[PDB]
């Protein structure tokens, strides 16, 4: 019942700021533009302990499978390949994304009927609101 109150299909319904995270990231101006009109559905599932989390927008469709804890290489919906880690803290999951000496923190949590996306580079956040589709 690890995760249980995250597990399901969430549709955006807003975002604030994800141009200037993602120019601290070093995304590009084409896919800033690109990635910045789509409105992805994340679906998240668990099967023992292995959580699911797959994004699908006309940008691009990804999925991550992941163990709490361990280490794992990903592509990004960008392109960087990166080494990310995966907790729960709190009750908020928590994914480092490792790459070139840089790092960003995406946060996860269940707030009101929400699933609220907190993306952090530096000193600048962008918050991405979900809700159940
Ligand atoms: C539904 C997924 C969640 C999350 C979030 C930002 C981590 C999101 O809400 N929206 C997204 O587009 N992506 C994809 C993404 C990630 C990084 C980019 O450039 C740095 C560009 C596009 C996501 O991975």
């Amino acid at each position: 019942h690890m995760c249980d109150a995250f597990v399901g299909t969430w549709k955006l319904v807003s975002s604030e700021n994800f141009d200037d995270y993602m120019k601290e990231v070093g995304v590009g101006f084409a896919t800033r533009k690109v990635a910045g009109m789509a409105k992805p559905n994340m679906i998240i599932s668990v099967n023992g302990d292995v959580i699911t989390i797959k994004s699908e927008s006309t940008f691009k469709n990804t999925e991550i499978s992941f163990i709490l804890g361990q280490e794992f290489d990903e592509v990004t919906a960008d392109d960087r390949k990166v080494k990310s880690t995966i907790t729960l803290d709190g009750g908020v999951l928590v994914h480092v994304q490792k790459w070139d000496g840089k790092s960003t923190t995406i946060k996860r949590k269940r707030e009101d009927d929400k699933l609220v996306v907190e993306c952090v580079m530096k000193g600048v956040t962008s918050t991405r609101v979900y809700e159940r589709a």
